[PDB]
């Protein structure tokens, strides 16, 4: 169900992949550990160019897993591959163009975009979980969800992607892949676990709760997660650090939250809840 390209095609309408930001008057949106996101005019239809930039065999293996991943999953709240061009040197991921980018540049406010209410992140946040739900399912882990994973069509439902790190479902590896600052501490040692989505899905509910990203280089305390210990510890409440770009957060919404994601961020994996338990105390939280 996927159409393969070839190369030529998608460097024809990406400008020839012009690395320029999009304001530079570029087609370059974004980029990864794994590629650099081109936007790309095909057939009338803006679409999401993903050109592959680790050993070459791994990039390769990690090319055909989201290939694999996305045949098999498809979702409200899945980035939808297009195709791809595995022809040529480079290897290309073409995907429905998401209007309002990713999570991360919005809670920032990125390009001038307005603040996020407090109502539309906990539909993000419910849909991202419900996406996340669809992985565990299928038995997938996806190994790298942060906010930089979770995109917004033009009516701001998020959608889960980037499932090239994706593994089906104790196991260990030599590898450890994955974003420091959203990993869990077994994910860290090399423990291959849905838990450890979970825990990565706690800082998101922790950016969306503060509006701050997961580490900043000119902050303290630099990483997010560590924010847990000052509300725990008393050092701070959750209201000293809720997103002050906020007109409608009632207290007890956001509260209820910061609960969810305290949940998802014990040390411990067997005590975290599973995704369909998040689902719930999300589905809860808005009731
Ligand atoms: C987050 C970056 C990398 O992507 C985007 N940024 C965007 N910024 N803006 C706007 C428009 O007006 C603004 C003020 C600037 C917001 C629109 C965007 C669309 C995208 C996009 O469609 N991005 C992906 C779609 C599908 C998949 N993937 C995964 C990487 C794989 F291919 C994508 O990254």
């Amino acid at each position: 169900r996927f159409h393969s390209f070839s190369f030529y095609e998608l460097k024809n309408v990406t400008n020839n992949f012009d690395e320029r930001p999009i304001s530079v008057g570029g087609n370059k949106m974004g980029e990864g550990g794994f590629g650099v996101v081109y936007k790309g005019y095909v057939n009338n239809t803006t679409v999401a160019v993903k050109k592959l930039a680790i050993t070459t065999e791994e990039l390769k293996q990690q090319f055909d897993q989201e290939i694999k991943v996305m045949a098999k999953c498809q979702h409200e709240n899945l980035v939808e591959l297009l195709g791809f061009s595995s022809d040529g040197d480079d290897l290309c991921l073409v995907y429905v163009y998401m209007p309002n980018g990713s999570l991360l540049d919005r809670l920032s406010c990125l390009d001038g975009t307005p603040p996020l209410s407090w109502h539309m992140r906990c539909k993000i946040a419910q849909g991202a979980a419900n996406g996340i739900n669809f992985l565990h399912e299928n038995h997938h882990i996806h190994r790298d969800i942060k906010s930089a994973n979770i995109l917004l069509d033009e009516a701001f439902t998020a959608k889960i992607s980037d499932f090239g790190l994706a593994r089906a479902s104790t196991v260990m590896t030599s590898r450890i892949v994955g974003t420091t600052a959203y990993m869990a501490p077994e994910a860290l040692r090399g423990e291959i676990t849905p838990k450890s989505d979970i825990y990565s899905f706690g800082v998101v509910l922790l950016e969306i709760i503060t509006g701050l990203p997961a580490v900043d280089e000119h902050r303290e305390p630099q990483l997010l997660l560590d924010i847990k210990e000052e509300i725990e510890d008393e050092e701070k409440t959750i209201e000293d650090y809720i997103d002050k770009k906020m007109n409608d957060a009632d207290s007890t919404s956001v509260e209820a939250m910061y609960s969810v994601a305290s949940q998802c961020l014990h040390e411990k994996k067997n005590k975290r809840p599973d995704i369909k338990k998040v689902q719930q105390l999300l589905q809860e939280m808005t009731a």
